[PDB]
């Protein structure tokens, strides 16, 4: 007996599936808020050295001559790039001669400057407080922000590496519930963190739980949803990220203190943990692992919730044990040791890498459209939505492989086409970038579904976990390839364009799905391979 007939008996569509889909989409939305928080909480405000004559009322009172704040700024801080105050240098002594209109802006020497010994004054008009303002992550410490992002993404990688095998061994509900609890507690502790390294530690452990939530949410959605409804529910889950982006912009717009923002974003996950006790674990995994009694209890619970109580008399434990007795009659190394699965795993991980690579590769044009980070994040979410819906329709009509390939090809072609557009002729760059990012979102929906369908239940979470680590590896490598950008302006765009085209071409080397039974066992994958011949 396959799981599909058991699901049809219990009712593979109903109030249970709707409630689980909405609850998990809401949790994915808040997880997105946790993921982009550092886009906002670690924004770098405009800053200058602290200067006595500007910022110490007592030193201002010692001047018998009134000066305007602009004059005090000119005399206290050298002009930096774009005629703004220099972010990293001050005058050792105030150069009052620079207020005289008969003076060139170069009438001073580097010997007249010293570092900001007394710290920095941050502009608080937009953000009341940031981690950058809290720990002075500017100038010499400017590298700590992308370092914090790299630590977070390494947390995602380690989370995927641990939570994959843990999900395969212990079950999806248990790992999901603990991931919600760990994320909620550690994120609250991050909100109350005294020092930046402690903040980085809590952010790493939060990202570990973020990986656990993302994987187990996707797994539960595919395993409880009937095959006909599976694309729609997975698309809704993928739209959860785009709505999470819009929610992120709205919440950060209302609460501009990073501590309060971290708290407001962490508190809903305690409620998510509390209702997450109500979620059903995957019946399919329970059946393939021989845990018939627990699988039965969960199937009866879902049948009761679906109003199909009359199926209780036909589902006896003897019939189920006999049916799995007939069907029956892990470690990443198992995935890499089995020849038919090795190639599929490698190509899936390559497509995940291409996703992570392409997002940060194309994320430079969005900067050209304007300034309000809240509006820009919202517009990213808004344009990400119809691309995902179109992807879902093409996934329903054309299947998983050509839609994924077309999305990766479109992304790579958009970045390469962006290479030929002159820098002066803007807006065309923005249009191509928005279409590109929409294609990347479509590619994300395609690769999440197709990766979830390619691998058998016993190995599915380990393979999805490996994919997620590869995606985080790409995300980590992106910015560093921008550091490779110093060795000529064409190298980063060439790499960011070549990775997704090559990944889409490699993605064409995959077996077509959407009309195959979902693989429960490794043996199911072999039967698909023999049928492919």
């Amino acid at each position: 007996m396959a799981f599909s007939e058991l699901l049809d008996l219990v009712g593979g569509l109903g109030r249970f599936q709707v409630l689980q889909t909405m609850a998990l989409m809401v949790s994915i939305m808040w997880l997105c808020t946790q993921s982009m928080l550092e886009n906002f909480s670690a924004a770098v405000p405009s800053h200058r050295c602290w200067a006595p004559l500007l910022d110490n009322s007592t030193a201002q009172a010692s001047i018998l001559g009134s000066l305007s704040p602009e004059a005090l700024l000119a005399i206290s801080i050298p002009p930096g790039p774009n005629q703004r105050p220099h972010q990293c240098r001050r005058f050792r002594q105030p150069q009052w001669q620079l207020l005289d209109p008969n003076a060139t802006a170069t009438s001073w020497s580097e010997a007249d400057t010293e570092p900001c010994v007394d710290g920095w004054v941050y502009d608080r008009s937009i953000f009341t407080s940031t981690i950058v303002a809290k720990w002075n992550l500017v100038c010499d410490s400017h590298a700590l922000k992308p370092m914090a992002q790299s630590i977070y993404l390494a947390g995602i990688l380690v989370g995927a590496a641990a939570c994959g095998p843990a999900s395969d061994r212990f079950g999806r509900r248990l790992v999901l519930t603990w991931s919600y609890l760990q994320m909620a507690v550690m994120g609250t502790a991050a909100a109350f963190a005294p020092a930046f390294p402690v903040y980085c530690l809590f952010r790493f452990l939060l990202a570990f739980a973020v990986a656990g939530v993302m994987m187990n949410t996707g797994t539960l959605l595919m395993e409880w949803t009937a095959a006909r409804a599976r694309p729609l529910v997975m698309t809704l889950n993928s739209l959860g990220f785009s709505f999470g982006h819009g929610l992120t912009a709205a919440v950060a717009y209302g609460v501009r203190d990073w501590t309060l923002l971290q708290l407001v974003v962490s508190v809903p996950f305690f409620l998510c943990f509390l209702y997450s006790w109500w979620l059903a674990e995957s019946a399919r995994w329970l059946l393939t692992t021989g845990r018939l009694d627990w699988g039965l209890q969960e199937l009866w619970r879902v049948a009761a919730i679906n109003g199909k109580g009359a199926v209780q008399d036909t589902l006896t434990p003897e019939v189920l044990l006999s049916a799995m007795r007939e069907e029956l009659s892990a470690s990443l190394g198992t995935l890499l040791r089995m020849p038919g699965l090795r190639f599929r795993t490698c190509i899936s991980t390559l497509c995940w890498f291409a996703f992570g690579f392409t997002f940060f590769g194309l994320a430079l044009d969005l900067q050209a459209l304007g300034s309000n980070i809240f509006l820009l994040q919202m517009f990213i979410g808004v344009v990400d939505i119809p691309a995902k819906m179109g992807a879902l329709l093409l996934l329903s009509h054309l299947g998983r492989r050509p839609t994924l390939a077309a999305s990766l090809l479109l992304a790579g072609l958009c970045i390469l086409a962006n290479t030929l557009v002159p820098h002066e002729m803007g807006a065309l760059r923005s249009a191509l970038a928005v279409l590109g990012l929409g294609g990347v979102g479509a590619a994300f929906t395609c690769i999440t579904i197709y990766s979830s369908e390619l691998f058998p239940t016993v190995l599915r979470m380990t393979a999805v976990g490996l994919g997620q680590m590869a995606a985080s590896g790409g995300a980590i490598l992106g910015p560093l390839v921008r550091l490779l950008g110093v060795h000529g302006p064409w190298l980063p765009l060439l790499v960011y364009g070549t990775v997704p085209v090559l990944s889409g071409l490699a993605a064409l080397l995959l077996p077509e799905t959407q009309s195959l039974p979902l693989p429960d066992t490794i043996q199911d994958v072999q039967n698909q391979a023999v049928k492919k011949a």
